[PDB]
């Protein structure tokens, strides 16, 4: 009947006060911690994108791979007003679990839920979406998709100097094409935040990634 992502959001809606984020978060990772784990980045790295975001005070995010909306939610609550978070998700299933989590937590107006594969979607953005560049990326998506999109956001020019990449999973299940170009290009300058893979003792860490401008 129910799947494990129905189960997590259940889970919330009987445990969590609707229009608070951070008992909404707390909710999953109490359920993640005690009953069942899954892929949501997890309170240890969690910290990690609350400084982040605080450090730059985004006005434009963009976060690929949305799977239960849990850092939706943990970046869309730390926007100043009049920011907004694009989120896209490849799987309508998530993508419909994402959007009534952001419900009960009463983020919504922050956050454009789009439902298709990323690199049909990042073409369409300027155009369709009205974009001009984006402020921060968030990849949390397939882990052979970090740098196709990487490459794809700037050959469509959504990157400017000083966009922050943000990128989960670098040392397991770990992203070797991506992390090895980014350490060695001359157009980023980037900063590995080491820390454990979400609800396990499992040395994970995310990697910022600050894009300099094109290359000459
Ligand atoms: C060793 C080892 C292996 C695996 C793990 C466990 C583990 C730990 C982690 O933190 C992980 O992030 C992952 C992981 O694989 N995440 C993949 C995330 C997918 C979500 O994004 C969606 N999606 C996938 N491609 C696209 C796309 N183009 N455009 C739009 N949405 C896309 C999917 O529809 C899901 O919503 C796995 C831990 C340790
Ligand atoms: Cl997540
Ligand atoms: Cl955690
Ligand atoms: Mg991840």
């Amino acid at each position: 009947g129910d799947t494990k992502e129905q189960r997590i959001l259940r889970y919330v809606q009987q445990n969590a006060k609707p229009g608070d984020p951070q008992s909404v978060l707390e909710a999953i990772d109490t359920y993640c911690t005690q009953k069942e784990w899954a892929m949501n980045v997890g309170d240890a790295k969690g910290q990690i994108m609350d400084a982040v975001i605080r450090e730059y005070s985004p006005s434009l995010v963009l976060e690929l791979g949305a799977y239960c909306g849990y850092s939706a939610v943990r970046m869309a609550r730390l926007l100043q007003p009049g920011a907004r978070l694009l989120t896209m998700e490849i799987n309508p299933d998530c993508a419909a679990i994402t959007q009534q989590m952001l419900n009960f937590a009463g983020l919504q107006d922050k956050v454009t839920i789009l439902n298709g594969a990323s690199q049909d979607l990042i073409p369409q953005l300027k155009k369709k979406y009205d974009v001009d560049t984006l402020d921060m990326v968030f990849l949390d998506h397939w882990k052979d998709r970090y740098l196709p999109d990487t490459l794809l956001l700037e050959k469509c020019g959504l990157l400017r100097k000083g966009t922050v990449l943000l990128a989960d999973n670098v040392i397991v299940p770990g992203t070797p094409d991506f992390l090895a170009y980014v350490r060695g290009s001359s157009s980023f300058e980037c900063t590995h935040y080491s820390s454990y893979l979400e609800y396990m003792k499992v040395v994970d860490g995310l990697e910022k990634a600050i894009y300099q401008g094109p290359s000459s």
